[PDB]
């Protein structure tokens, strides 16, 4: 008997979460699958205007009591300054849950389009391993000598031996189990003297633990361009906060989109529960017109479910069925407007809503 | 009567270097330009093997007494490592000469291969405006509880009213002055809660000062798609140190490649000299087989010319020549291994070495 | 035509203030002198409670528009925390109002008791340099972990070269204009290893400066037994914002008291106004008992004068009167319970208002 | 079986030193007590010159095979930067043996002069808590734009919950061991705004702890002057770092001298050897002159004895024989020129010497 708790929070968030639900509940009824989901005002705009905080004080304990987070998206410029409204919730949530691996596989799916020239079809594939406690997103520092000729902002990036140490394990292992079995630790060890310096002492130090494990390490500039230009290469690539939400868009639209692009906010150890996202934002862009390509949103749901059975070969089923129905409607070409598709939101929903059952 | 510092630095710096000068002598004698140059040893890791520094103690005296520097690239880190010889010499270089402007342009020439999908060829232009002095490159910071379960590093983050100011100013002038007229800031002023912020404050600012002049500001992960996925959008893009030292690497190959980027280290008030350089470093891995594209290094020199002259259309001339040189050649097919051509980086570099007379 | 204002603040602010007027408005009169009054009900927790912030937004504004500021104390820890309500009045008038120096005067005045042993009475004089714009005193940093077996906790120090330099000029100065011209920098340039060594880097630089001054330095441990144990060495002691409102309690009360402690913050380019204050703060222990000795707040008024009104005679001459009348009374032993004396508040006002005439 | 590791550093160190040992191994064959000495050269100014650093490598694993430390002093401003020698020995030593509390016993010994009036003698009696791991004591930081006009200086201070939890609880214990009770915090939570109220705020939290234990705080100025005024208030007084190697001078000398001032540097757990000295510095003013006070220096192994034999009655009972070896003495006036007495080093070694039998 599990138990979700679902927050569409701002934006599309709203649009693209009840076609998340939808084709789970498919599987839930399909495979014999104890989902009873929720949902939750709070972690939102609305809410914040409303009561001068992005959730209530209890959001936590009230969490607590739940196994997992399927997440929408959040932030509102026009109404919510950016740091105000993730630090106040998504970021809370991460942080005071100590969901500290961030991961994003990566892949090109049979037919996408690609923003990179004549690779193979499918000849792409890795995962994303962030950091997602510490680096270099932070609300230390601040602001002397104000309004001033003389101004200056002091930022604080803190690494810790915990964070890093744990975050570059669980990379020497999501390596440990493939064919490829490599790594690319992310750093700036020329630029940042002290900080990327010691993250390479690190990597290095625990590159010594898994010598089957290969390992190279890329200044973040090259590693960006060599992400788009030539990835077959990568099969693990292991970073810090800012070098997370940095990639992340990028990566999962490198040839194809933001649109189709999955993420997962981890605590191995299950001691408290794991959150669920799209790599996407609220998009305000595009809100209310439907055509938010919910994939990203559907693909979190496929590893909330990958994730979250453990050990059951039952849970496992859904998720493979999902990608494959994921996986037609791509080359079926049921897609979204950023993708070629002339369909809506919801009749992208609707066409995966089939593919689950006809095979 | 002009006087040129040349430094090779490491690796490749020792490469594209000479076929910098070779094609720039040419204009030189073509033109009636007051070309001088001179070689220094230093700013390299055999300077330092042998002498425990980058560079002698008296290296800016020295340079203060010269108009530009033409830099190769610096870094070797079989034998030194990374931050010791970037902080050590170009580091000082941009640092201690006021160079706080660092502009990459980008552009598609015609017929040059594509890493991202179709686009009208040339229908790619763009510079990038990159803070030079200060930001997220810091000495600051350091290793607390050294070597136990409790290690922390500290690295600060420094962003100033000056530096800041000084480089959005010049930024809403490189924009005053073209077709588009549009500004992009990068920021992260979701993940940053301190520095970012204060970033969209002070580039908030300053967009009341140029009303005509349009800008948006982009998170600098999806920048980084938009960068691939859509470079006809940008025609101006402002940024810090890091969000630099980034971009720089993808952008100039975002689908062409980082062997034709160009890079100027400037100092607009002339009170020092200014440094010109590839966008590349050392590549240890391409060192001593000569394949090595000194495009980049060429262009760097051509802007060398198009900045030092100011106030001559005499070496204004020489830009566009040398540029319609590099233009020819790359339609014309005389190109190295990372663009297709099966030539060598001096047989690249005589191959310029033709065009800039034949018309 | 001067224009005075006057902030009693909280607690013994309210308390002493209108004795510091009192014995002020006699040598106006009695002078010819340009002092025109004025109240204002903030910069204290009544307003803080009432209002939510500690003044007005326009309080600059409004006090730009007059001479010198006359201040109480602030602080109210039963209502409002310490930080809060010195950060969000005082701090701000020194800090937006450039006041960079806070000078202490040490002195026995004749028959003053001594918590020192057998020391001729008036062997003991100096002043106290300290500097009030930045240094220790700052609101950089902040919590990362929050509520955490791992919780951490930053506080930035910061040093400028324009603070330190301009607080070591002047106090180069105030000892260039003295019998003995001695300088004793604090430092503890062993236990904070970066920023007391710059400290003593410019404090070193700047002896160069003054060859005739004689200067030493004494890490700030025994300098404060120095203090108490050999007061008739020091001449002139300065100091970072720390090692300022630190001795400013023990010193004015080595031997006698904190309720004898005048302090002075100045703008010596006269740009904003300068504030003047007793060292003591708003002692809730005592407040609204009027045993609160108002000397130091007396004390200061006379510094007031002797700063404000610079190029006359006029004013200068009734510095000296007030502080003879201070003198008198001391011996005369009119004084208040830390001091001796049986007496109030208002009878020590009244004690000081009868000796100005008297001579 | 004991072992003791004997390190006098620089200066008085080696004056002090030899009359520690001397009046401990009275006791050691007085009592049949395992004092097995050494001692080492490193740790010194000396050793520094000659070898580049303040101590070999391996100085841990070496001393790690030792019960206690008997240390004398470290600096030589002359020849050694104080930074360099403090941090590169005797910071090492508290920092990696984990020795967090730095006790301070502060007491007038019948008939000691008193740079306080007339207090009745003995009246004054407390311990001070110190810090000693953390707090405002960093090498975190650094120097931003050097050499120019903008020339920034940063420094960082760290609080733990660990750290801090750590040493506040062992405060809550040396009252929870006593007549009084008490303890005052020290903070200057108006000052400082983000570390003292995070201070305070784990002060207040430990409180709650030990609800017979009684506690007030105190910002750092007027506790020292409380310091100075009133002694007899004081039992335990907890505090950071810089409030320790603070007090620490001005108290053991605040009527007497830091020449009768011990320290303990303790490692409760005994996981590693604790350190013993005493509170003063090499004092070079003073070397080669034999006139130094070796109290602070005795106190100290007296001490070193109370603490390190546990679960003996028999090393205790040493202690307070040597402490009223140390009595006598005082008020036999067998002292140095800092207290009096005429003698020497040697001689005020002598002195003690002898009383040890004499009851
Ligand atoms: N994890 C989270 O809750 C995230 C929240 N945000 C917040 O959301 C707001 C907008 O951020 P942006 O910089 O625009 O990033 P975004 O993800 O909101 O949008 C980036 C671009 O992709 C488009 N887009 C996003 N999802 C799409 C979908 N599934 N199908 C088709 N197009 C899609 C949008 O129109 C936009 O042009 C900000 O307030 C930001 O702080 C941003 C990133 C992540
Ligand atoms: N401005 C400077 O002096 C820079 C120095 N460096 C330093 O140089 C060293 C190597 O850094 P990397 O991360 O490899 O960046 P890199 O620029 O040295 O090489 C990046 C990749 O591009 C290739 N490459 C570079 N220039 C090329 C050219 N013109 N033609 C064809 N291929 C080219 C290299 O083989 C490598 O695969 C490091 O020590 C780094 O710190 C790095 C960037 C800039
Ligand atoms: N410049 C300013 O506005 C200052 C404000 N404060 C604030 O005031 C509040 C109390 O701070 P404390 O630590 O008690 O320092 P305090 O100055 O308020 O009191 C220190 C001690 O001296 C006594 N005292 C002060 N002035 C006296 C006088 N003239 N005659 C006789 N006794 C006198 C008080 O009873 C108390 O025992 C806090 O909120 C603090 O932050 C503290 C220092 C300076
Ligand atoms: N725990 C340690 O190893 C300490 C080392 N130092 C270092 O030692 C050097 C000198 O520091 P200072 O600021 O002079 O503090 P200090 O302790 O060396 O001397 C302070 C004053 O007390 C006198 N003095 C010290 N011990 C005495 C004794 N037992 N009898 C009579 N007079 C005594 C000295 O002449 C001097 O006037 C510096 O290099 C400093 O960093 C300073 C404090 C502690
Ligand atoms: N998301
Ligand atoms: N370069
Ligand atoms: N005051
Ligand atoms: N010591």
């Amino acid at each position: 008997s599990f138990r979700i708790a679902a927050i569409p929070g701002d934006g599309i968030g709203l649009e693209v979460l009840p076609e998340g639900i939808r084709v789970l509940e498919a599987a839930a009824l399909k495979h014999g699958l104890a989902l009873e989901f929720d949902t939750f005002e709070w972690a939102s705009c609305d809410y914040y205007l409303q009561h001068g905080k992005m959730m209530p004080d209890d959001w936590a304990e009230q969490l607590k009591q739940y196994d997992a987070i399927y997440f929408g998206a959040v932030g509102w410029p026009d109404k919510v300054p950016d740091h105000i409204s993730l630090w106040g919730s998504l970021l809370k949530f991460r942080r005071e849950f100590d969901q500290y691996v961030n991961i994003r596989p990566v892949r090109l799916f049979p037919g996408v389009p690609c923003a990179l020239a004549n690779r193979k079809v499918g000849d792409i594939d890795f995962v994303v391993v962030r950091e997602n406690t510490e680096g270099e997103y932070s609300s230390l520092g601040g602001i002397m000598f104000e309004n001033t000729e003389n101004e200056i902002v002091i930022q604080e990036s803190i690494f810790t031996r915990r964070g890093v140490d744990r975050i570059l394990k669980y990379a020497f292992d999501l390596a440990e189990k493939r064919e490829r079995k490599h790594v690319t630790s992310a750093t700036k060890s020329n630029g940042m003297a002290i900080s990327m310096p010691y993250w390479d002492k690190r990597t290095e130090a625990m590159a010594a633990h898994y010598p089957h494990v290969s390992w190279d390490k890329q200044h973040i500039d090259i590693l960006c361009a060599r992400f788009v230009l030539q990835p077959e290469r990568f099969d693990v690539v292991v970073a810090s906060n800012l070098f997370g939400d940095i990639l992340s868009d990028l990566g999962p639209a490198c040839a194809g989109t933001i649109g189709i692009a999955p993420s997962a906010n981890l605590n191995p150890e299950r001691n408290f529960p794991s959150l669920f996202e799209p790599v996407h934002g609220s998009a305000p862009d595009i809100f209310g017109k439907n055509i938010a390509n919910p994939i990203a949103m559907i693909w979190s749901g496929a590893l909330m479910l990958e994730f979250l059975g453990q050990g059951d070969e039952r849970y496992q089923r859904a998720h493979d069925d999902m990608l494959n129905a994921i996986e037609r409607v791509i080359a079926d070409g049921s897609v979204t407007p950023d993708m070629g598709g002339t369909l809506s939101t919801q009749q992208v929903g609707a066409a995966i809503s089939d593919t689950l059952a006809r095979l």
